[PDB]
DNA sequence: CCTGACTCG
DNA sequence: ATTCGAGTCAGG
């Protein structure tokens, strides 16, 4: 803890070496249009702190920032890249991202600052961010010298930690996972975030008014049915009305009291019609609070765009998440909610929304991985297993399978492969438990390869202490040897699920990198706006739709070669709603 | 601040 | 207790 560094006030030539650790500090969690509070560089010639106003106004520094041949090592380069994009500066030449490296080594660590990454190698010459900026309403940039030393320490850590992290990734066979997948993807995500998605706010505001009226109506119906006014949004007050005043049966309690989950309420529908109204009220209330009001709070008023942040270093399986706002959970399953999507529109005149989605994605992945002949046979024959299972569950013909039953069948197919118990299945479909068990038994009968697989991967997990995906992403499962049934069971189902969802996440990630290449290749103007786990959403000039219809599905289907083909459904239209 | 509700994959 | 992976919100 005694680090020499230059508190510079002008950019020098020795600050612009072709290999360096770089820190461009954004203290605001949401980095969109956020202030950059300081800059630090460590390279073969020394350690430098630069004030942003100086460095960013200097053509020589900016030129360096922009130069691909000049290699930078950073922590969370996407944060830097975007916060720079907002200041009109380009960042290139990022050859190592310590956030992504640490996330690949172990997602459970929840590394979200340099100090946490440093710890993985017992490097302690740097402090946690929170310790320097403080927490909550106390959060503040500290005095220049103190700030300066912190940024410099972070760059020095990055500088020291590159080789050792690359070393361990190399051992794990994750070196290409970092350098060829996560890092390139990071630039693509940065472009998507910066571009944003345009919102029809007049539409959103109109729906909000209508929603408020209907909410008022349902609310009053509920008080009438209840004989009393109460806070329907209080599971606590509600449970009193349901289970104490109306005396409905108690199907379930949690640590806090009576459960009023949708699952429970749906089961109580035979006893009292108030329950259906409550379910409807909470659906509508969510639409209004979150997808009208929340969405309107974060739209940028002059451009009418929303700029999400895709957290690339968060999920245990390798999936992305989306925050502030979450654009991966926009309603679709109920017609009333789905209309929210009419407000998501192209950013240019005469452009349209194109959307492409992997069909049955994880089932295809599992079929490749488990090498089940029946499943792989079902797929080379292009059956729709969701519809099929649906036909089975509701005892109906292909044509009597509504989009809604197909969604139920989907959770059942995935539920079973991912280790749902007879209880959960019976509870899910409100059917008999003995029936549930037999249905499962029958499922494994039908796909014994999948049955062998799930048994094997749990054994493997027990011996190795972790599982892996197609592209060698890894998840550690220490609890898999736990003496506790509950704890151990959770780990075992993680071992069943992670390799498949993680592989699917690997696949779409590679698909995105390839697609970006093929786009820029053919000089198409089309660009990615969103990823939603197994779908990609683009906007593009209407003329391009013809090209896209061949290109996007090809790229997505050929991103990897599996024992079975991949299938991509696609559609386009004037709004996200219409791309169906 | 946590829980339990809703939303999606 | 009892498929898996996420985020946001009101209420408490
Ligand atoms: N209920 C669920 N349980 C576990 N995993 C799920 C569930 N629903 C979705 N997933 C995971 C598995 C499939 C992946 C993509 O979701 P999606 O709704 O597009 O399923 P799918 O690709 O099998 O069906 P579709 O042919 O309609 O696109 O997300
Ligand atoms: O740039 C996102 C990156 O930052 C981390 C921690 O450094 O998370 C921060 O930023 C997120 C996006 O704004 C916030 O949701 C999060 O709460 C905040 O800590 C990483 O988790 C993430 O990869
Ligand atoms: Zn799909
Ligand atoms: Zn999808």
């Amino acid at each position: 803890k005694k680090m020499a560094f230059t508190l510079a006030d002008r950019v020098t030539e020795e600050m612009l070496a072709d290999k360096a650790a770089l820190v461009v500090e954004v203290v605001e969690e949401n980095y969109h249009d956020a202030p950059i509070v300081g800059i630090a560089v460590v390279n073969e010639h020394g350690r430098f702190f630069l004030r942003p106003e100086t460095a960013l106004a200097d053509p020589q520094f900016v030129a360096w920032l922009g130069d691909e041949t000049k290699k930078k090592s950073m922590f969370d380069s996407k944060r830097a890249a975007v916060a720079l994009k907002w200041k009109g500066i380009e960042l290139c030449g990022v050859s190592f991202d310590l956030l992504l490296a640490a996330y690949l080594l172990d997602p459970a660590q929840g590394v979200d600052d340099v100090a946490a990454a440093a710890k993985m190698k017992q490097y302690e010459a740097v402090r946690p961010d929170e310790a320097v900026y403080g927490k909550g309403a106390k959060r503040a940039v500290p005095d220049e010298p103190v700030l300066a030393e912190h940024l410099v320490r972070k760059a020095a850590a990055i500088w020291e930690l590159e080789r050792p992290f690359l070393d361990e990734l190399r051992r794990n066979e994750q070196d290409r996972l970092l350098v060829e997948l996560e890092q390139p993807l990071s630039s693509i995500l940065a472009e998507m975030e910066f571009a944003g998605v345009k919102v029809d706010t007049k539409r959103l505001e109109q729906m909000g008014k209508e929603l408020a009226e209907q909410l008022g109506t349902v609310e009053q119906r509920i008080y009438e049915l209840a004989g009393q006014e109460f806070n329907i949004n209080s599971p606590k007050q509600l449970g009193v009305i349901l289970f104490e005043k109306l005396q409905l049966p108690v199907l379930k309690k949690t640590k806090t009291g009576y459960s009023t989950s949708a699952d429970v309420l749906e089961k109580l529908a035979p006893y009292h019609e108030i329950v259906e109204n409550i379910l409807h009220y909470r659906q509508l209330g969510k639409l209004q609070s979150t997808y009208i009001e929340g969405l309107l709070k974060v739209v940028r008023p002059a451009t009418k765009k929303v700029h999400t942040i895709f957290n690339q270093a968060l999920t245990q399986t390798g999936r992305l998440s989306s925050t502030e706002p979450n654009l991966q959970n926009i309603p679709i399953r109920l017609e009333e909610g789905r209309k929210i999507r009419q407000a998501f529109v192209p950013s240019e005149s005469d452009w349209l929304i194109f959307a492409a989605d992997y069909s049955q994605i994880e089932l295809r992945v599992l079929a490749h991985i488990a090498e089940d002949d029946n499943l792989m046979e079902a797929f080379r024959r292009d059956l729709d297993i969701h519809t099929k299972t649906a036909m089975d569950i509701f005892q109906v013909s292909e044509d009597e399978v509504t989009p809604n039953m197909r969604r139920q069948a989907k959770a059942v197919n995935y539920g079973i492969v991912y280790g749902i118990s007879d209880y959960g299945l019976a509870q899910n479909l409100n059917i008999s438990r003995k029936e549930a068990a037999e249905f499962i038994e029958r499922y494994f009968e039908s796909f014994p390869g999948v049955k062998r697989y799930m048994e094997n991967i749990v054994q493997e997990a027990k011996q190795k202490g972790y599982v892996t995906t197609l592209l060698h992403r890894r998840r550690y499962l220490p609890d898999i040897t736990s003496r506790n049934f509950n704890v151990r069971s959770f780990a075992e189902r993680m071992a069943m699920n992670t390799p498949i969802q993680g592989s699917a996440a690997d696949i779409i990630k590679k698909a995105m990198i390839d697609l970006n290449a093929r786009l820029k290749e053919e000089r198409l103007q089309a660009h990615l706006l969103l990823q939603v786990h197994d779908e990609l959403i683009l906007e593009a000039p209407k003329e391009e739709m013809e090209r896209l219809c061949r290109l996007v599905p090809e790229v997505m289907e050929q991103a990897v070669t599996l024992r079975v083909p991949l299938k991509v459904d696609y559609h386009y239209g004037s709004t996200w709603y219409d791309a169906k």
